[PDB]
């Protein structure tokens, strides 16, 4: 029942667990053409991918604020392997937006399509501790449609640990994208670092992009894209989006914005079980990530 609910919601390709309704068209995300100029911005899903996105909009327009709020961020930026109906064609959008584009995926670096890598586009790839993700995807699952009951947190946890969520494991996900941040093309960041010194990963992301760090532009895009704005300006919010897609109202997507929740709502128990997991999925990697 929870696994037949979960038997209609999704499938897999290439072996990842993906939204049924992404799936029937992989075809055009499979033979997608890049641009040299692209950017793409890669995230497992809940890890603040619509933070950095924003950031990065900033860069491109030189901090300029209506620009960045003149259309809604999945229409600014769109959502490559995503199709739903009328509201979200990832790659039409794509194919028909002039250059320079700026793609969104959550997609491990193994489905990315293969234009990419042969074009060299740059990527940036943002990743956040996992704890705090389930929190996020846990509350995504309840308000968003296309997913399944999550049923108790505990039990969503267990789907989250054996990677059986859309997207598949985290845990090959951040290693994967870790291997490939090894390249001078492929900027890797941690959420956790962006909370920390905001400044400090602007002004990284700033030169990774090519661009001028004036004062007067880092200060726009920190206070512009501080949780506080965003939360509240409707082109980064996704509240123009109906109900029946993003119910908010029982969860709003700019949730809480903070490193640690996963401190509300794991039981010791469900820690313990979930960190002695956790050591044997990661020990065999230099990737380390931060809880606090
Ligand atoms: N400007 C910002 N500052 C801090 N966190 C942000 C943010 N914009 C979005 N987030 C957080 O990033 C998560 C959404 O990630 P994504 O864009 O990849 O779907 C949510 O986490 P929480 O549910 O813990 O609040 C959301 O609150
Ligand atoms: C496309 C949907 C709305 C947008 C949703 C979304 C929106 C943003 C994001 O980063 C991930 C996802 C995954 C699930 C998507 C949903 C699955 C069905 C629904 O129509
Ligand atoms: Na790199």
């Amino acid at each position: 029942n929870s696994e037949l609910d979960y038997y209609e919601k999704f499938e897999e390709v290439h072996g990842i667990l993906m939204y049924k309704d992404f799936v029937k068209y992989w075809d055009n995300v499979e033979a997608f053409q890049a641009r040299p100029d692209d950017l793409v911005i890669a995230t497992y899903p809940k890890s603040g991918t619509t933070w950095v996105s924003e950031i990065v909009y900033m860069i491109y327009k030189e901090g300029d604020v209506e620009k960045c709020k003149e259309d809604v961020i999945f229409n600014r930026i769109p959502f490559l392997e995503c199709r739903k109906e009328n509201l979200m064609n990832g790659v039409k959008q794509l194919d028909e937006m002039n250059s320079p584009r700026i793609v969104k995926t959550h997609l491990p670096p193994e489905l990315l399509p293969a234009s990419f890598w042969e074009k060299d586009c740059k990527i940036i790839y943002l990743c956040r501790n996992a704890k705090d993700v389930a929190v996020s995807f846990y509350y995504f699952f309840l308000m968003v449609a296309g997913h399944p009951n999550p049923g108790s947190f505990p039990e969503f946890v267990e789907k989250f640990m054996q990677g059986q969520v859309p997207y598949g494991s985290w845990y090959k996900h951040v290693k994967s994208w870790w291997e490939k941040g090894k390249s001078p093309r492929v900027l890797f960041l941690f959420y956790e670092d962006l909370k920390e010194d905001i400044r400090k990963e602007v002004i990284k992301l700033i030169h990774f992009l090519e661009r001028k760090p004036s004062e007067e532009l880092v200060d726009r895009i920190i206070h512009h894209t501080s949780f506080q704005e965003m939360k509240n300006n409707p082109s980064t919010n996704y509240t123009t989006l109906p109900d029946e897609i993003m119910n908010q109202k029982l969860s709003p997507f700019m949730r809480k914005g903070i490193t640690g929740d996963w401190k509300n709502h794991f039981t010791e128990a469900l820690n313990e079980k979930f960190d002695k997991h956790y050591e044997q999925q990661m020990k065999e990697s230099t990737l380390k990530f931060r809880t606090e």
